């Protein structure tokens, strides 16, 4: 402030009369401890010096001799922000390196800067305002705004060395940081992809003890985990299959064998498999991944002949499971039909489908339980398992009541054997249905169903009760007159109401009206849905089905409830020297071969 | 004009206009000259719908001696976030016939709503619907209960006797509320629905709905039975002027629905065409009647029922003449099949053709014109004057607004 306005004489000779002015107050030589930093509530006079840019050298290297020629214990750098309002710790130093000064970042670590000791820029609260999110280190910072050369100065500074195995107070790291900001967008992802593996040859170099990609944030993520948690699918696939020639072989994931002609034999490496390790990449894809791109990538490389094998392995108890669950079907519908020597079978079957119905209801209790998130992130695809277990609760539910002697049991076991039917639909997923995009659009565009069962809420009970208004001089209920207006609707019955009534001119003209809406909201209804259609084709359906096949195998891996699997065996392919466990895959490119000569 | 080429000369004879005025003549500005209409150039290219110069004018800044002439100032840039300072009078508050006024009622070119999507106005328009969201649902509350009393009381009306009468005196005090307002609107927004009667239909339903309800406490108090059938009406019609506060808990509308609501331009035509054609068959059978059905009218509602499927045609008994009846009604029913394949497909051509992804400006530019309307308050207790205040005077003297912008394409491109 006062040093600010003293010091707008810019051309001159403007590093005398500061330090005449100022020396040591001139009367308090020893109340500088506290009195000397009152200026602003955060922006010091070294931040000043360094934002100002007024000239192409900025006088900036004798000022900070002359404090530190005087003053040795009153460190300007090591004070931050306590105050919310105007940033919450950020040293001059983030600026110096942000503003691609490299002298003024130079001469801050002559003397006195303390690296990597806190940004406090935004981790997950307090220090909001769409602030600017960057690992909240300057190395981390210097990487995300591509300067090589201050990064280089920072590893090997002689005075003061930063370690690039810094955790932030979220946990990430610097290639953590260069994960969070990327973008599906071209040039993102190839600047991110540059730094990141400059980072990692030039970690290697310095540190060939310390792997980088084994640190794992708060949250127990490794950049490769987190990649594929937040759906960046560009930096994803290249840390899954990248291979490097030279020195740099062993920080390697991809090592190719042999190639004849267009076919190659890669051998790629495990860490995303779902044996013997808990939270893998494709579990994480599966389930905690919420991003559209979940279904693409599974069809990368490595994975896609993973899930392929598991499947062909695991089929056989896929359609096991369906033939037990067919005949449970066919006793329950039999024993119903039969119900008006045969009363010990009818026992007996009453018996089965009690047990039946206790044994869907406690895998399905298990299932919930262990898969608590994944229902509210993703009951797009996977609301047949509340069905099942909604069934089940029914149909115990029913037995109950037929051992209290009431005849309401007849009701709810007629709906526990059709919706089990219905939950037969569900395999139709193992015998290579694909189900057909079309399909997926109209379960997606059920979003909308909300709004338009609002609307017409509305109108059936506006209506309803307008008609039983007019009926008074029955139809005293308005149950009564919104059942016969939705059953003419669908075409289930007749309207009914133009008799009598005496006011037969304003009933005609309420009916034609409620005729008319409702066509125009089915209409808009038909044009909503097929507006999709012709706009985007989007012909993948054998990625959902891949995903719903890997789903499928992923948690039929575990086992039954009542008897868990056999442990899960790590062996996918021997171990390699290339003491790795690797997978052996076969590619085909005829369009890579005919390019290439 | 809004093509490319047009739009970059007048910008370039703009700005160097500009410049040579400021450098012969310091002492006035030129923007702030308005003409007959009271147009200053700003206002003018609102009003008149040239996107590109307004935009241009709305963000403009200049480095060096040109500064003063400016409009946007950018305080600091960290990263790719950048924190600038823009420019007020274009701001509802303390000055009349503002650009958010003039963009939302006066003017009457399509590109309206892609003029509040600009970062000023963005800003200014979310800050104020972020304050008067309580108003308008304490409005919604409110009309919601009115509309249950007046449901109550029309049906249990075939201690209590005064509960029915209390419920009549809030019903007709109800309407009486309700026709002021909407007569206030009226007055003050005239040309406005002659404008943008697309957009601004509700405003007449509810003023139709009030009328009504009044009238019919009127022959409540004649003791003629004739109330009964229009408080019916009254009713219906109110509940589904409820389906108006839809726009305040976040529906966004659908880009479909407008596209329906716009197509009704087409209405007069066919039903020019569909009368047409039910009232000469009609015509034609009552004439072969002739040796009932006297009625033009029987006959007109019995083919009408017949197509929306509400009834059954029952003109093949006797008649006589059999063989020229039935030839008739074939020839209406495959006549306005036809007519009615023709309005689907006439309907259908343009969601397969305009995607137009932009039901969010649309959106936007409905919690404008709400914003902008429920600001002035109610009719009976104007609110407390419009305060200018929208951020504190800058030296830059000028009443700015800052806004904080986050570009990763442009940090990206630039090094």
């Amino acid at each position: 402030d006062r040093d600010r306005l003293f010091s707008v004489v810019s051309r001159g000779v403007p590093e005398e009369l500061t330090g005449l002015l100022e020396y040591l107050r001139w009367n308090s030589k020893y109340l500088t401890d506290s009195a000397y930093t009152e200026g602003s509530t955060g922006k010091t006079c070294l931040m000043k010096a360094v934002l100002n840019l007024q000239d192409g050298v900025n006088a900036c290297i004798m000022p900070l001799l002359q404090i530190d020629k005087d003053s040795g214990n009153p460190k300007p750098l090591v004070n931050a922000q306590c105050i919310d309002e105007f940033y919450q710790g950020h040293s001059a130093l983030h600026i110096a390196i942000e503003k691609r000064s490299l002298q003024c970042v130079k001469l801050l670590v002559e003397n006195g800067a303390d690296v990597h000791l806190r940004a406090c820029g935004r981790f997950f609260q307090k220090h909001q305002g769409t602030c600017f999110y960057f690992g909240e280190l300057p190395l981390s910072l210097a990487a995300c705004t591509k300067q090589w050369d201050v990064v280089t100065y920072l590893l090997e500074n002689p005075h003061q060395p930063a370690s690039l195995e810094a955790t932030d107070s979220l946990g990430n790291t610097v290639l953590h940081a260069l994960v969070m900001i990327a973008d599906n967008s071209p040039e993102n992802s190839a600047l991110v992809i540059h730094m990141y593996d400059g980072l990692l040859q030039m970690g290697a170099r310095l540190c060939p003890t310390v792997q980088l990609e084994e640190i794992s944030n708060h949250q127990g993520l490794t950049p490769l985990k987190l990649a594929a948690k937040e759906g960046k699918i560009e930096i994803f696939r290249h840390i899954l299959q990248r291979e490097f020639s030279g020195p740099y072989q062993p920080l390697s994931r991809k090592f190719t064998e042999w190639c004849y002609g267009p076919v190659r034999v890669s051998l790629y490496d495990l860490s995303s498999v779902d044996s013997w390790e808990k939270n893998s990449v494709l579990e994480i894809i599966a389930f905690h991944c919420k991003s559209p791109n979940r279904h693409r990538m599974v069809v990368l490389e490595p994975l896609n002949k993973l899930l392929q094998e598991k499947w062909d392995r695991l089929v056989s108890r896929f359609f096991f499971n369906f033939a037990c669950y067919l005949v449970y079907m066919f006793i329950f519908t039999v024993v119903a039909y039969h119900q008006p020597f045969g009363e010990s079978m009818l026992l007996l079957g009453h018996i089965l489908i009690l047990l039946g119905g206790i044994y869907l209801l406690l895998g399905q209790l298990w299932y919930f339980w262990r898969r608590r998130l994944f229902i509210w992130i993703s009951f797009m695809d996977s609301y047949f398992e509340i069905l099942f277990l909604l069934q089940a609760l029914l149909t115990v539910l029913s037995q109950v009541l037929r051992f209290m002697e009431t005849e309401w049991y007849l009701p709810l076991l007629v709906l526990s054997l059709v919706l089990g039917w219905l939950n037969l639909l569900y395999y139709t997923r193992g015998f290579q249905h694909t189900g057909i995009y079309s399909v997926m659009i109209q379960k997606v565009i059920l979003r909308d169903l909300l709004r338009f069962l609002l609307v017409y809420l509305v109108f059936l009970f506006g209506f309803a009760v307008a008609l039983v208004s007019l009926s008074r001089e029955p139809y005293r209920s308005i149950l009564d007159a919104s059942l016969e207006l939705f059953k003419f609707t669908i075409g289930m019955g007749e309207l009914a109401f133009q008799e009598q009534l005496r006011f037969r001119g304003v009933v005609l003209l309420l009916l034609l009206a409620y005729v008319l809406l409702t066509y125009v909201l089915l209409l808009n209804m038909l044009i909503a849905l097929m507006s999709e259609t012709v706009n985007h084709v989007a012909d993948n359906s054998w990625s959902i089905w891949k995903l719903q096949k890997a789903i499928s195998v992923l948690e039929m891996e575990n086992g039954y409830w009542w008897c868990r699997r056999k442990k899960h065996r790590e062996g996918r392919l021997l171990k390699v020297g290339t003491e790795r466990w690797c997978f052996r895959v076969e590619e085909v490119n005829w369009a890579a071969w005919e390019k290439t000569l």
